[PDB]
C-alpha cells in the first residue's frame, strides 16, 4: 500500500541511528555531585515540512501517517492548541506509548527520532541514582503537599514514596498495571528531565475531563531548568501535548505566513486569560515567577484578538525556536524527499 512511513526516522533509518549514536556520547555524566546533562545536542530544534503545497487528496495522506489526529483535535476542540491566530500553528507526531512516551515525545521534538535506545529513559533513572536529589526531592514534597500561588497522608513518609518514583524511572516493566513495555512517568520526572536537558518543557494538556473518575495528574504547564542558571541553559522551550494518558510533542510549521514563532504563555480560559501552571516553584520562586519566565524564556508580548468584540488584549507568549537540525541529522528533509517523489508519481499517476 501507498509506503509513506508512520515517522519521520523512517525515511531514512541509517540517519536515525546516526542520530541515536550521538546521543548517549554527548551525555555529560559527572559522577561529582550535579545532574547528567546534554553539551550539545539538547540545542537542536526540528520543525515540520509545510504540506498546504500538495494537492487536498495527497496532503491528507501525509496527515494521517505523521499527524496523532486523536490529540490534535482533541487540544485544538478545546482552544487548548492552536487557538491563537497571532502564532505559528504547532502538530502533534505521533509516539509510541509503550510507557516511554515522554522521553519518546521530547527525542522526536528536539531530534526527529524517539527515545528508541532508551537514553534520555536511561539518563533519567541515572540522575536519579547517581546524583544529589535532594532539591529535586524538597520541591518534590513541596507542591504535592501543595504550596504555591497559581494552582487552587499518614504519620512520617517521604523517602519510600520518592523511592519508588525513581523506581519508575527505571527500564523495568510494570506487572501490566495499564498493559505498556515501561512505567508511565509524572511531573517531577518532567521537571528533572528539563534540568538534564537545561532546556525548558511546556507541555499543553487536556482539561476537558467533566467525566474524569480519579476518586487526577495535572501535567499542563512549564518546566523551567531551575537547578542552572538561565545563562547555562537553552532559552527555547520544548513543547508536549498531552490528553488521557500520552505525551506527542507539540513542533512547529516551517514557513506559512508572518506569524510568529511563539506558544502563549496563557490559557484562553472560560472568558479570561488564565497564566500557565509553573511547576515546582518554591515560595520565594512563586513570587517571582514572571522574572523566572523572562529570564529563563525569551518572552514576548502579542496583541492578541479579545473576546469576540473588537477589543484587543496583550499576552505573554514565549519564543519558540527554527529548525536547526543539520542536513546529516535532518530526518525531516529526507522524510519530505519522500513525499516530494511519490508527489510527482501521484500527479503522473492521477492521469487514470
Amino acid at each position: 500500500e501507498q509506503v509513506l512511513p508512520q515517522a519521520l526516522y523512517l525515511s531514512n533509518m541509517r540517519k536515525a541511528v546516526k542520530i541515536r549514536e550521538r546521543t548517549p556520547e554527548d551525555i555529560f555524566k559527572p559522577t561529582n555531585g550535579i545532574i547528567h546533562h546534554f553539551k550539545t545536542m539538547h540545542r537542536y530544534t526540528l520543525e515540520m515540512f509545510r504540506t498546504c503545497q500538495f494537492c487536498p487528496q495527497f496532503r491528507e495522506i501525509i496527515h494521517k501517517a505523521l499527524i496523532d489526529r486523536n490529540i490534535q483535535a482533541t487540544l485544538e476542540s478545546q482552544k487548548k492548541l492552536n487557538w491563537c491566530r497571532e502564532v505559528r500553528k504547532l502538530v502533534a507526531l505521533k509516539t509510541n506509548g509503550d510507557g516511554n512516551c515522554l522521553m519518546h515525545a521530547t527525542s522526536q521534538y528536539m531530534w526527529g527520532v524517539q527515545d528508541t535506545d532508551l537514553v534520555l529513559r536511561k539518563a533519567l533513572f541515572s540522575t536519579l541514582k547517581e546524583t544529589d536529589t535532594r532539591n529535586f526531592k524538597f520541591r518534590w514534597q513541596l507542591e504535592s503537599l501543595k504550596s504555591q500561588e497559581f494552582v487552587e497522608y499518614d504519620t512520617r513518609n517521604w523517602n519510600d514514596e520518592w523511592d519508588n518514583l525513581i523506581k519508575m524511572a527505571s527500564t523495568d516493566t510494570p506487572m501490566a498495571r495499564s498493559g505498556l513495555q515501561y512505567n508511565s512517568l509524572e511531573e517531577i520526572h518532567i521537571f528533572v528531565l528539563c534540568n538534564i536537558l537545561r532546556r525548558p518543557i511546556i507541555v499543553i494538556s487536556d482539561k476537558m475531563l467533566r467525566s474524569l473518575e480519579s476518586g487526577p495528574l495535572k501535567v499542563g504547564g512549564i518546566y523551567l531548568p531551575l537547578h542552572w542558571p538561565a545563562q547555562e541553559c537553552y532559552r527555547y522551550p520544548i513543547v508536549l501535548g498531552y490528553d488521557s494518558h500520552h505525551f506527542v510533542p507539540l513542533v512547529t510549521l516551517k514557513d506559512s505566513g508572518p506569524e510568529i514563532r511563539a506558544v502563549p504563555l496563557v490559557n484562553r480560559d472560560r472568558g479570561r486569560f488564565e497564566d500557565l501552571k509553573v511547576h515546582f516553584l518554591t515560595d520565594p520562586e512563586n513570587e517571582m515567577k514572571e522574572k523566572l519566565l523572562k529570564e529563563y524564556l525569551m518572552v514576548i508580548e502579542i496583541p492578541v484578538q479579545g473576546w469576540d468584540h473588537g477589543t484587543t488584549h496583550l499576552i505573554n507568549a514565549a519564543k519558540l525556536d527554527e529548525a536547526n537540525l543539520p542536513k546529516e541529522i535532518n530526518l525531516v528533509d529526507d522524510y519530505f524527499e519522500l513525499v516530494q517523489h511519490e508527489y510527482k508519481k501521484w500527479q503522473e499517476n492521477s492521469e487514470q
